[PDB]
Formats: structure tokens, sequence, C-alpha cells
């Protein structure tokens, strides 16, 4: 069985990501102190990572309680809200970073155009507001349940509430994963296609950019694929044996979130440890 796995992984994510995410926070702010458009997007991605890291400790006890809530009678909507909203916001800002890089590379002569910090912060605040307003129906004190024995996981629905309400998972799958991930696909593919004519960079730089721009989307997919795959499968079938399907597909779905939480530790490594300047800032921190 796997009731040690999730919480142990969460601890590994806390203990390592949270310091590394603070360091990435400082690196992003010292980057944006010079007027870097990518700085605000990196800042917000690190912010979401910190929010996941700080929301994890309730989930640790939650699991250790064999999924039945112990922390609060009703205070769990907040923790579910922050967890899921960060889960979506991280992908959104990954997409924004990819788009910024694509516009910087493909059209170096026409982007940025007017004090990009202002428009970038506008887009960032719009993403935050829209994600919060899209996750609001998922945490307001609406539903909670228990079926057999000590099974009251916060705001879960085994089985799904019904085809008239099960479409929240489908909407989240399409508009929280597929759209940002497809945007990153197109943006990094366009970046590689624009790098083709550069007389300057040799193979040693084109192939490095190829590893970077076809290795970060791969990590994002590896971290945010199983969760949305299981969710989409569950919801799509439930629209269309349901009992036995929920029985079999529960213990792997609940451990796919352990893989999803690895993105909040992988993103600093792929966006701070990759850049030499952020390594210099880290050497300044000590």
């Amino acid at each position: 069985l796997d009731s040690v796995l999730p919480p142990s992984l969460y601890a590994l994510v806390f203990t390592l990501g949270l310091p590394a995410n603070l360091l990435a926070l400082w690196a992003a702010w010292l980057q944006v102190r010079k007027g870097r458009e990518l700085g605000v997007y990196l800042l917000n991605l690190s912010l979401s990572d910190l929010l996941l890291i700080c929301a994890l400790p309730p989930w640790t006890d939650y699991y250790l309680r064999r999924d039945v809530w112990g922390y609060g009678p009703g205070a769990c909507r907040l923790f579910g809200f922050v967890f899921y909203t960060n889960l979506y916001v991280g992908a959104a800002f990954l997409s924004c970073v990819s788009a910024d890089r694509y516009l910087a590379v493909a059209h170096p002569l026409r982007f940025p155009g007017a004090r990009p910090i202002r428009s970038a912060a506008a887009v960032s605040a719009l993403i935050w507001m829209l994600e919060l307003a899209a996750n609001a129906p998922p945490l307001l004190g609406e539903a909670i349940h228990r079926d057999r024995y000590n099974h009251t996981f916060c705001y879960e629905s085994y089985p799904l509430s019904g085809r008239g309400a099960a479409l929240a998972n489908v909407g989240r799958v399409l508009a929280g994963f597929l759209l940002p991930w497809g945007v990153m696909m197109l943006c990094y593919a366009g970046l590689l296609r624009a790098l083709r004519g550069s007389a300057s960079c040799e193979q040693r730089e084109r192939r490095r950019v190829r590893r970077l721009a076809l290795g970060l989307p791969c990590v994002a997919l590896l971290c945010y694929g199983p969760y949305h795959a299981l969710l989409l499968l569950r919801s799509l079938v439930f629209l269309v044996g349901g009992c036995a399907l929920e029985e079999r597909l529960f213990p792997a779905y609940h451990a796919s979130l352990a893989l999803a939480t690895l993105n909040c530790l992988a993103d600093p490594a792929l966006y701070c440890l990759a850049c030499p300047g952020a390594r210099g800032e880290v050497a300044k921190v000590v």
C-alpha cells in the first residue's frame, strides 16, 4: 500500500523547495530590479510555489490521519482553495514565461514596447484574479462527505456529484492544463524555429537551447500530466461500473498529487539554477 509515500514526498518538497523557493524569490526580485519583464512572471511563479509549500503541512496531517480531517471542522476549504489555485496559477505563469521568451527571441526588434513591467504586472494580476474567481466554486463551504469509515477527505466527491456538476473537472482539465501547456508547446517550438537562421550561435549553443526549451515543457508535462489524466478519465466516464472504477482509480489519483507537487520544486531549479546570474545572486546570499 502507499500511505507513507504522499506525506514523505510532501516533506521532501517542503524541506527542499521552500528554502530554494525563497532563494528564487530573491533572485527574481533582484532580476526585476533592473527592469526585466520575465522578472514579474518568475516572481509570481515563486509566490505560488511558496503558497503550495505553506499549504502542504495541513495536508501532511490530513494524510497521516488516513484521509479523515483532523485540523478543522470547516477550515479546510481555505487549504483546498490555496492548493488548487496554486496548482493552476503555476502552469499559467509557466505559460507566460514561455510566451515572454518567445516574443523576446522571435521578434527582438519589436518586444518589449512600452515599460513592460506595467503590462506584465497587469497580466499577472489578471491571472491571479481570474484563477481565484475560477477556483471560488471549489472552496466556499458547499460539500463534504464520509462513506465507509474514517474517510472524510476535504471537499472530495466519491463518487462524483453528478453530470450536472461533474463538469468542473473537465473545465479545469481543458482550461487549466491544456491551454497553458499548448501555449508553451507553440512558444518554445517557435523559439527553436526562430533560432535556426542565427549566423552567430554554433551547434554548441543551438543544442543547449534545444535541451532547455524542449526539456522544461517535458518536466511540466511529467509533473502535471497524471493528475489531470486521472481527473479527466473520472469525469468523462462519470458523464457517460462507476463504483468499481472509483474503487480502483482512487489510490493512484491520490498519489498523483505527490507528483504534481514536485513542479513547485522543479521550477526554481529550471528557472533559477539554470540562469548564471541567479547563481551569482545565490552566491551573494551566503
